[PDB]
């Protein structure tokens, strides 16, 4: 294939959306097809049985199917071409029978977001399991909190790590929730009535919908298009998570920080490319509901192009973040160093804690604030302008100042916190 | 107060999102944060008392609060420095009790996002209201359907009218699955664990949510914005349904089509503007989730800015789509004279299978197929075509072909699939 | 190759921005670089030589180049190892002499463009040239204009024509505009100052500049992105115009308007898709503007995507307005009939004025009003509610007033403002 | 005003962009309008020094005029109602002759973009003279560049600041390339043929262009949006500029790094959102450019919404950066700590170019790059490891070797390439 089509894809997902796959999903749904109208006395018994021994994607001329699919101007109406000439003894004039080009396109589509979340799933579970391990690996690790790019309070980086866990599963809830609307079968012929085929079109459909285990559609929806637009908004979401991780990995991955290190930051590089490009598809898609009347003039269209792509870039985006988390190298010694930089100045309000109950709490801050811009004009330890200081030196003897002064002892309830997201 | 911000807006969504709605959010946060941390024995229940007293927004001083957020560069600030100040006996030292602005303004937008979210319901029950009112008037009122733009085959108004009724309620029930995860409290301080509150930060934060009737959050998500965003991703899949809306009738109510009309069709041209504003401000909180580390950079703001502008557009939309549905004009007579514009080309699959026992199903498809384009290409009813088919006419009478001619005959279960999304 | 490869891209384009195109754009820019510091004294000249040689896109083993470039990261060392390996006696490792690996994707994008760049201007030509030749074909066909999609006051299909021709004229400018500050040299090395080179950095620079027809840069821009972004939204502003056009033409081309025929309007459906996705592809080169430092980490690989996706979706774009607009079907006797709909309010205005000599401009003016408002509701002609106004009747006989009735004797100076279009 | 009305927003551009200026600007344009079509004999002399007199904004009724546009619908006809009251012996009924609300909408918002345009070239000029006496002060600083936020070889901060500077001046370029096509009349009637003013409507138009000081249209462009789409596209690549100079100084302005600091980074912080905002909005402006005939049904309208909001978002980043670069804080201490922690490893290079004379380029390469590993793994300056080499130490002494291990000696031709973009 091409040069970077396994860096801003990957193979399994670009199997899916391929014209191989896209086509095998058509003949299976004619085969259903068949085979329902035959059970429902619609069509021949014989028909059904030659139809379905020829619904197979080996047969199919491609070179061919793209002729035709250019001249008729859409992608379906090719294949039931072959699929008539294949058949012998006129029986494929069966196939198709009562369905539009729509209601293939759009179910296959169905079909292969199914196969598409299969390995969502799966990326998500891998990646939920990697930040259980890295939340209580690194449940006690100090290092700087940073607010606005600069150190505010010390936290633990299973704490951070916890934080990413809690987002991963509420998008696991998100992408429960969506299957079920999603995963439904569309087969409402020409204008969504099913009219060629009379008081046999309900029946049909509802038919299909078993035969593919598929939820029966409540009307038509082929210029309805929430349920795709919704996977590509949920697309939108869940990378845009994977870009925040992306971001703070590849900071703490600064030759001035490097607190982290990737199993250069390629696939932060390559995830925060993928997010960028679906972010917009999204936008793109919610665009294409505009679609007019039964069937759209062009906003159907856009469907086709972002979904797959979108799929793609998202595919290449999990997999980079799966391998990161998976071998992810994390460095406890520079996160301490990092937090020693500022000599104390970043737990300051750990000192004004414990001098607030002899001297009272907003006495002591604003005596600690003092202090602390006293020290950072002459490059001190916090500790050293302390002692210098008699209501605070009297009050605090050296081994309680700079136990108050140890970034490492003023986490909260880092830990406690951790337990909130790891019980469920 | 605009020209047009109530054309472009709404006064209740306004009013939501202005600065004195978000102050009050902002002072019943810090009531509540007091009473709890008074319970608590955080801090003294007189204290408590008369913070609660003063957390009133008609006793801030806005040109006041203006100036110190520009110069503090933050929202929060400006008002606890205000009620420190009102407070008597120095007892307002005691509001905002371990908390960071951003607990404040996460928890306010939380807070004017439910307030938003209860107006949009009311709309959209109203919306659901007119459209099974429509469904049904008009279950039988024929009309062409329209594919790329050009007729298709005859169906119903009252169906058209359920296809956006099954939408809507899809967003119904997407509206009520966000606002589980979205109704949630934001208490984490500086850096997410409350550093400052010691043991008492998780204990504090319970209390607070339940006191302001939110679900507790698992853990901070100061910098995971998913929930922002979800809200934002939700708005673009409704106004992108509501832009369907608008394009449907506006084509409808050309001079040439004349099928309905609104209560120029001026409402529709807002809901369109609305909509491509908000499907890009969409994109605009997916980029906002890039928010780095324990405070984002820049990302957290987009949010501030976009989410009103986002609520306001989309109430206006809704506000049209509702005034519009519930006077819509209906003309049958005008869709009646389109149906009859082909002279029965519409009908043609209709005339197929009405002559396949008579002639042999290859023939008939043939011969209608033949005839058909002789009707168009010569702007001759289809009946007088195939009346000069000599084996036709040879079967069948004028008045039994007349029948298979009639767009009226050729509705398919148009009126069991409204049922299908009204009976359930 | 794919099947709807041809559809939503071009052949001439996909080879532009194939692999086998971007090599041989790396393999042009490392010949001249050889070349160019042969030339200065840097390598030897046999060596230079030995390199131009092997600078064929034919000895590439692309399934290696592949492999190197999912380890490497990035897609041109790959390229110099097979170049270093393919030369002989040790020649090869005076290639990529004091290059990075941007230098060679940024300049080769920056030659891939000027070629893209190359199709468009010949599309843009032969569109001009239809539009000039409709303008003067169709410049006296009266039609109806449409404000809001209701009909207007008469115009000229020609002057429709014009408008859009005035358009891409604009387009042409910005096209040429952009070009040079677009065809521009990247060579700067790993921080853009060319270090390994030392004295002969900005020799090397201007010399290879000249060697591939290329304007020298005032300084690097590796990170600065505002020349491929402004390629980006140039594209943006024309499949703009064009979505437009084929709004238009899929409107006059409805079954109840039938003014327009394209050579179901299965080219405006592409161009409509093709736009939406060029619109959101331009924010999000606009977004990878945001490169950091030196080298962007991610936003800079955005633009390794997004552009030949661009340049291929507005390829099919232009190349179906082109082929639209060559042979596009005209139906003067459909725009006659869609202009006398209205039965005479369409030209109110002419008959207004007309009538003010002869009534008073304010009795004129009401009259007329009035007369229109009992026509469009008892829907019958102007005319002959104006006769039956008996101060009018005694006036103006029917053949005058039937003159000032007539849609095609209210056009203004729709000929003159064609001539303003064309006769400059 | 608003809290935040100033902080994303300023005063100079939400003046341009109010109600009170958008309406002088329409009296300004009616004014004009009546001169001119007195001038021609259109209209009677008393007319136009009565209506002239009459068009000041102070004697606009605003809660009328807002009431009566959200009830015509369009926001002009509603001033022109209050002009023909205010007018004395009937002598209003000649104001707006010809014109229809587009026509003055269009009008107007070009002219509040000149005034737009007046306020970015002012904040342009300012910031590029910023960095011209930035570069120049810091020519000779050394710092490490970074490529993939890891430290790359040094460059200097004035060439970091000449980088920006070539790029500001592109967008000059880009500004006054635009304002050409943009400062344009539009004057065309209900159907841009002016019909109701005959044989004159040519004659109003240039004249009228004229009188504003503005091009004369081609030919009208009511839904040819691409003026105003261009000026959407230049606000998002200057904001793209503008938001990775807030990236850049953010950076440098983490704890761990310290190279620079904000005369937190909060004007960064503002760039960064106001940037995202304008790129979404210039997609929108994209998206408008689909106006469907004469008057766009809905497109049009999104122009009335996002271009205020994209100038008053873009005047804002532009005050913000220009107020950074005027008062930016440059550490030279920490650039130079920071170039020293790889201790030598950033000008391995350096040793490689010095070496390569005595030992052969290319074997000076791999004997260096095996001093580099292992200076790296034992955490020891490369300048002990290389002393460590008999075939390097045996070529260069120690002061030579400290010499190339310098990293202030490896500053390239950084010095001609900042003299290359002052030049001009």
């Amino acid at each position: 294939t091409g040069t970077l089509s396994d860096i801003f894809g990957t193979p399994q997902m670009r199997e899916i959306w391929s014209d191989q796959n896209r086509v095998a999903c058509y003949l299976e749904i004619e085969a259903a097809l068949a085979i329902v109208q035959a059970d429902l006395g619609i069509i021949p018994k014989n028909a059904a049985h030659e139809i379905v021994e020829h619904c197979r994607v080996q047969e199919i001329d491609w070179a061919l199917y793209k002729q035709k699919t250019e001249l008729i101007g859409y992608p379906v109406l090719g294949i039931v071409q072959q699929l008539v000439a294949n058949c012998k003894d006129g029986l494929g004039e069966y196939c198709h029978w009562g369905a539009t080009t729509q209601d293939i396109t759009d179910t296959a589509t169905v079909m292969q977001i199914r196969q598409s979340l299969t390995l969502v799933k799966q990326r998500l579970d891998s990646i939920v399991s990697s930040l259980e391990h890295l939340a209580e690996q690194h449940r006690n690790v100090p290092m700087a909190a940073r607010s606005n790019l600069k150190q505010a309070v010390p936290i633990t980086f299973g704490f951070k790590m916890a934080r990413f866990l809690a987002t991963f599963r509420r998008h696991q809830q998100r992408l429960v929730e969506l299957e079920k609307r999603v995963y439904t079968l569309e087969f409402g012929g020409a204008a969504g009535n099913l009219s060629s085929l009379g008081d046999q079109g309900i029946a049909t459909h509802d038919a299909l919908a078993k035969m593919l285990d598929l939820a029966p559609a409540e009307i038509a929806w082929h210029t309805e298009h929430d349920r795709f637009a919704e996977v590509g908004t949920f697309l939108g979401l869940l990378t845009g998570t994977l870009a925040k991780l992306a971001t703070d990995i590849k900071l703490m991955s600064q030759t001035e920080v490097g607190e982290v290190g990737e199993p250069n930051p390629i696939s932060c590089v390559y995830i925060h490319a993928c997010a960028a490009n679906v972010r917009q598809g999204a936008a793109a898609l919610l665009d294409a509901m505009q679609s007019d009347h039964e069937r759209g003039t062009g906003p159907w269209e856009i469907i086709w192009v972002q979904l797959p792509l979108m799929m793609n870039w998202t595919s290449a985006a999990l997999n980079n973040a799966d391998f990161v988390l998976r071998g992810l190298q994390v460095f406890p010694d520079a996160m301490q160093h990092n937090l020693d930089l500022s000599k104390g100045l970043i737990v300051s309000e750990a000192v004004m804690m414990g001098l607030g109950n002899t001297l009272g709490r907003q006495y002591a801050h604003d005596a600690v604030y003092e202090c602390c811009r006293t020290a950072f004009v002459q490059d001190r330890p916090l500790l050293d302008v302390l002692l210098e200081n008699h209501e605070i030196a009297s009050k605090l003897d050296r081994t309680e100042l700079e136990k108050l002064c140890d970034p490492a002892n003023y986490l909260g309830q880092c830990s406690q916190w951790i337990d909130r997201v790891l019980s469920p």
